[PDB]
């Protein structure tokens, strides 16, 4: 009983915490991916901006990442 | 026992995926910030090839983050 429900509720917040974590890296990457299709697309007038923005959200996520990695041993 | 065995089995799994997927983002990250860094530096040509550049790296990355978020709910 007893150690396999805090065993259970040990690992239910640990599915809880990666699925947080993965929707958080989501919003970033679709930013990232959106703006080089819209490149692709030929709807690019600043590539600059664009490219800006594009590095803002991969080094938001690199953050995200590293935090994760830290996490994950704790 | 095996109920908190496997609940405990079942986290550590979870917490090396973590791991390896956050090391496995990490890298593309770096490939879209050092390509965009060259470009932006006039040290490369073909803008199209670094805007598909990260096209590639960002689908590679959503498939990791989408692994995650299935590994999570199984
Ligand atoms: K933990």
């Amino acid at each position: 009983g007893h150690m396999a429900e805090k065993a259970r509720d040990s690992e239910d917040r640990m599915r809880q915490f990666i699925t947080d974590a993965s929707h958080e890296l989501r919003t970033p990457l679709t930013t990232i991916r959106g703006f080089a299709e819209l490149y692709r697309q030929g709807a690019a007038r600043d590539v600059g901006m664009l490219l800006s923005r594009i590095e803002s959200e991969a080094s938001r996520m690199g953050l995200l990442v590293d935090d994760l990695l830290l996490l994950a041993k704790l």
